[PDB]
């Protein structure tokens, strides 16, 4: 419903200033692997929530905004240190855009192969980002649910939406698996699932990096399966 194919990707629209960017890469045992992202336009400004899989499909991501909003990207925020995630890191810096991460992500970044952000973002204990350390943010709202996923995964809310972005740590309602847990907190996945609820209580439209956008039952879902990892 609603698909706009461009290129390899497909972008829909999910809301009046927000659209999901979809890029795909092939795995063993395994087939195509769907990745989703955010873009989000701000006033007279483009903000973009993760990058693709590759530097050219996320300069293909670029090359829509040009063709569908036609404003600038004034800043990216990648949610953690994975290739679905980080994969285009080189495009952002080549087209001059602004990125932040997680001080986590940025930390491991380097050896899991990825480049760095030029950016940290760093979180009080209520895992609220410190609002100095993400200037021009808008309408984002960047919250740190603890360990799951990964150890540095990090959720954004978009102000004046109903929508909140779980990334690789909320699954779908009738997803079958947590997907790839290599890098999981098995422990605190579940607390940190249901912490993100907490964060975004209003939000009735979860996005997520590996499934369509569903109910707030993909995080009650989401935390039940991962209430089996402790
Ligand atoms: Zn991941
Ligand atoms: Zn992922």
């Amino acid at each position: 419903p609603g698909d706009q194919r461009f290129g390899d990707l497909v972008f829909r629209q999910l809301a009046p200033n927000v659209w999901q960017h979809t890029s795909y890469l092939d795995m063993p045992g395994f087939g195509a692997v769907a990745s989703n992202g955010l873009i989000v336009r701000d006033g007279g400004r483009v903000l973009l929530v993760d990058t693709a899989w590759t530097d050219d499909q996320t300069a293909q991501i670029l090359n829509w905004i040009k063709q569908e909003i036609n404003l600038p990207v004034a800043l990216a925020v990648v949610t953690h240190a994975h290739q679905d995630k980080m994969g285009g890191m080189d495009a952002l810096h080549a087209a001059g855009i602004a990125t932040y991460a997680n001080a986590l992500s940025n930390q491991l970044a380097p050896q899991e192969g990825l480049v760095a952000a030029q950016h940290s973002l760093t979180f009080a204990a209520n895992g609220w980002v410190e609002p100095a350390t993400a200037p021009n943010f808008g309408p984002l709202k960047v919250f740190y649910p603890g360990p799951g996923h990964t150890s540095d995964n990090i959720t954004v809310g978009i102000d004046g939406t109903d929508i909140a972005f779980g990334g690789c740590l909320i699954k779908d309602s009738k997803a079958k698996s947590l997907g790839n847990l290599g890098d999981a907190d098995t422990e605190h996945y579940a607390a940190s699932a249901r912490a993100f609820g907490a964060a975004f209580p209003k939000a009735s439209m979860i996005v997520m990096s590996h499934s369509a956008p569903d109910s707030r039952a993909a995080i009650t879902h989401t935390a039940r399966m991962a209430d089996k990892l402790r």
